[PDB]
């Protein structure tokens, strides 16, 4: 229950989900008029970013938001928010809507969890294509295995969309899409990148286990994931 994709070379991976991305956009687009898009942060998404940038898409009626955020100001280095203005919101792209997951303006002392969680809960919209990524964890968004906050991320019986985690094994509070919210996107992507990954990759492929988070998406009923994998 997911496609795989297997480049040699990480430009033409780039290159090969900016075009399976854009054209899943404009299948949203011909369809309603409108689409919502939600990335991941981190490095090995940036050369996919730089490319469906420059994608001749109707921008003006795209969302862009992302899977999950770091609750850090916007402009701290580790914010997946700057990463995306950086790289992202640039070229065609530029005329995106941007989809807020912390608010601009605010430093550190004036970010609290459940503040954050409700501001942005009040701007989410469902994403129609998600791109994913995948820690050595076996991690995804931020659903980390070890955060005291599983459970809830986990728990889709009010189709709540988003949940405060920690992920104990890593810096910041986080601000995650649901495994709900996950599920119910119409085409959800994977990139990730290297032998270490694929390795992981492959253990959670074999079957639920909350150990690698990614492999309660892989095996969701109604999910078919599209991997897009560079050596």
């Amino acid at each position: 229950m997911f496609v795989w994709h297997e480049y040699e070379n990480a430009a033409e991976a780039a290159q090969s989900l900016a075009d399976a991305v854009a054209d899943a956009l404009q299948g949203a687009l011909d369809e309603k008029g409108g689409a919502v898009l939600a990335v991941s942060g981190g490095r090995s998404p940036i050369a996919f970013f730089n490319a469906l940038s420059q994608k001749d898409l109707d921008w003006k009626n795209v969302g862009i938001t992302l899977a999950d955020e770091r609750i850090v100001p916007t402009n701290h280095a580790d914010s997946n928010t700057g990463l995306v203005r950086e790289y992202l919101l640039k070229n065609k792209a530029a005329a995106a809507v941007w989809i807020p997951m912390v608010e601009d303006g605010k430093t550190e002392t004036e970010l609290h969890p459940d503040a954050v969680v409700d501001y942005a809960l009040k701007h989410y919209k469902q994403p129609d294509v998600l791109i994913l990524g995948m820690g050595n964890d076996g991690h995804t968004a931020s659903i980390f295995p070890k955060a005291p906050q599983f459970q809830t991320a986990i728990d889709g019986s009010a189709g709540v969309a988003l949940v405060h985690t920690t992920p104990v094994t890593a810096p910041h509070e986080r601000i995650s899409m649901t495994l709900d919210a996950i599920a119910h996107t119409g085409h959800v992507f994977l990139a990730i990148q290297g032998e270490e990954k694929k390795a992981v990759f492959d253990q959670a492929a074999q079957g639920e286990n909350r150990e690698y988070p990614i492999s309660l998406v892989l095996n969701h009923q109604g999910v078919n994931c599209h991997v897009f994998y560079a050596e």
